[PDB]
């Protein structure tokens, strides 16, 4: 079935994980160097022996898309996926004094009553910049982030490069491309960035008129993120043959260290004991192709029938 | 045995590719999203089925090693992969009148006595850089190439950044990185780059004391480029651990396009009626651990019997 290749995939590293030590407390078993490839024609894959979240991806994907690194936007789609980043930085500031908050996830995840006070905070913060435009503007950007590595990279001569707007541009004059490539990671800023970009290259082909991405990531959380990382990009691969008139190929997911933390082991083996449903199916706009400008309700999934969701630990 | 993924992603590039055209005249079959995988404690994959001139790979290496960019340190070891996009310029100059020499390879290669026309002005330029300094600071350096994006990547502050030397600081303090990446593109320099590098992004990964690379390579020529694609970074591999005093693991090999030039289809169906012989001996020197500071004699191949060298049409 088309979400195989994952399944595969959490069963290669449960087989042959190396135990890893990481950044967090928490261990990995993982492997590196590994590759796996959807055929977008044969359906979407949004995984169904688990419920994922669409529409989390749907609007975190557009916020990208946009070339937006404000926190207002998704959390005025309810998203929450990127508020700690800048709830982090609102509480080294010399504005916030409340609790003292360090390293907030650790002491929230062994908590006491400490994770409602952090989800207090966090509940101020976040109506803070949806309605306090200034504060919004302080606390709600993030700065470096993938929509501004897509669509804003800066030069040294000061101005700014749209290297997904100009690689749609050279697919639609230059198909037979073979550079055309969005990279988010840059040198300059790696050493000082908290999370430096875990989806760090990605490059289009087209051939007989269908057109695939490959993505080279990183680091990646099989249980967890990888289900969602596949969804963003097998989306944009979606969004981008809509604004170009191609058909879509494939989605090919190459990674560098792919890692199962120790605290997942139980879910992923329940997950895997599950039999793939027949795959969701992607529904665009079809008279509105700038996907600049799209919506949330522009992109429509047909059809997606998941297993329950897996409530699992989050690694800290 | 060790090369047996190359003969693998020579022989499904004729069964499955695509015809694409490309910028050159001469066409190519493609895929596109392919991985290999070398395990370099079973030997170091320099092809037997056919003389690969290691010579030029060591040399060539150093260069990037040292920082380098200026074409007389390769002339000077008598390697001339690169005197092309630096004699390229010696025609644009002002300085250049000789016979006209336009897009040189195409009509060399279709050839009148042009071609001993283009060698002479060739070995004319290439002398001038050898021995006139001012000319080798004008003409002979590239300054956009390997070297130097991976030494001496500039910043919008007008630093300089050596992303080698870092990250194998990084690797001897934190070899547990999931950061341990040299990008090679840069969005800025990508679009007035004649030739955006076909290497973009690698990444290293330690495990066991173990140390692996990946590359991805966005563009490859299967019958003249990866044979030295594959042994240059399998040398770079090696190379790191001997600084850093770790063994060596695999060299995992990721493309985003691998073609196959349709004037290459008989020389690599002969080549694949070759049997692979016993995979040669790296040899490094075991009083030097500087990797920078090496030299061509600090870098033994041993063991080496290959069958002969196969010539072919270079596309253009």
């Amino acid at each position: 079935m088309l979400e195989q290749p994952y399944l595969d995939l959490a069963k290669k590293v449960l087989d042959e994980g190396h135990f890893k030590p990481d950044r967090t407390h928490t261990g990995t078993y993982s492997i590196f160097g590994h590759q796996m490839r959807f055929d977008l024609s044969k359906g979407f894959p949004l995984l169904t022996t688990k419920k994922v979240p669409f529409g989390l991806i749907k609007s975190e994907l557009l916020w990208f898309l946009h070339g937006d690194t404000n926190i207002r936007f998704l959390l005025q789609h309810r998203n929450h996926i990127w508020d700690e980043w800048a709830f982090e930085k609102w509480v080294k500031s010399d504005e916030y004094h409340g609790p003292d908050m360090t390293d907030f996830g650790h002491r929230s995840q062994k908590d006491p009553e400490f994770a409602a006070v952090y989800h207090e905070e966090m509940a101020k913060f976040d109506d803070r910049v949806l309605h306090d435009d200034a504060f919004a503007a302080k606390y709600g950007d993030l700065g470096l982030v993938y929509g501004s590595q897509w669509r804003a990279w800066h030069t040294s001569k000061g101005d700014t490069i749209d290297q997904l707007g100009d690689v749609i541009e050279q697919i639609k004059t230059h198909p037979y491309s073979r550079r055309l490539i969005v990279s988010a990671w840059n040198p300059e800023d790696v050493p000082t960035m908290a999370l430096p970009p875990c989806h760090t290259l990605y490059q289009f082909y087209v051939n007989d008129g269908k057109l695939s991405l490959q993505l080279y990531q990183r680091s990646a959380d099989i249980f967890l993120g990888v289900p969602f990382n596949i969804a963003s990009y097998a989306l944009l691969t979606h969004l981008v043959a809509h604004e170009c008139g191609l058909e879509v190929g494939e989605f090919i997911h190459t990674f560098g260290d792919a890692h199962l933390y120790v605290n997942h082991l139980d879910q992923i083996k329940e997950q895997l004991s599950r039999t793939p449903r027949p795959a969701p199916t992607l529904q665009l706009n079809p008279d509105k192709h700038d996907i600049f400008d799209f919506d949330m309700k522009d992109i429509k999934l047909l059809n997606y029938d998941p297993y329950p969701a897996i409530k699992a630990p989050v690694a800290v």
